[PDB]
């Protein structure tokens, strides 16, 4: 219905991470990046951004194009969480930094659901602002066992700032 989650993928990981989201908040329409509009975007007030890492830091193509046509006030009257997907092994310096890039926008909002950089084993990642990640960080290669637990609480940290 209202609430609009946006993903950009390249491995898949990204899309079923966005529906599972869909699944246990509710009220949510989920929309590839890839195929969405600036003019999409702002027909929610309320969103979930979902979007990988690419390389060492970078974010995943579709969405940095997409990012790339929005602006901070596309962002500034929305509630906002972030969603990244990360591997902590590889990218022990640059882990999920993929969300810092979005945030750098989208800071300018309402951004909830910041998450503890507890039990997770990396040295630096720029999506983690004021002691916590800004937003919710999945690992499907090294703590794929962990990700539904993590879901399920964040949507239960967040439910009540989507309304
Ligand atoms: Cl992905």
């Amino acid at each position: 219905g209202k609430i609009g989650i946006f993903f950009g993928t390249d491995s898949g990981n990204a899309e079923a991470i966005a529906e599972k989201i869909s699944k246990a908040i509710g009220n949510a329409e989920v929309v590839d990046v890839a195929k969405a509009s600036k003019e999409q975007f702002n027909s929610f007030t309320k969103v979930i951004l979902v979007a990988p890492t690419a390389g060492a830091g970078d974010l995943q193509t579709d969405w940095e194009d997409f990012l790339g046509t929005l602006e901070a006030s596309d962002f500034a009257n929305k509630t906002i969480g972030l969603v990244g997907l990360g591997d902590q092994d590889t990218y022990s310096e640059t882990f999920a930094e993929g969300i810092f890039h979005i945030y750098e926008k989208a800071k300018a909002g309402k951004v909830v659901g910041q998450t503890s950089t507890d039990g997770y084993h990396f040295e630096a990642s720029k999506a983690v602002e004021g002691g916590k990640f800004v937003g919710l960080v999945i690992d499907e290669d090294n703590q794929d066992d962990l990700t539904d637990e993590r879901i399920s609480k964040w949507v239960e940290q967040v439910k009540g700032s989507f309304a």
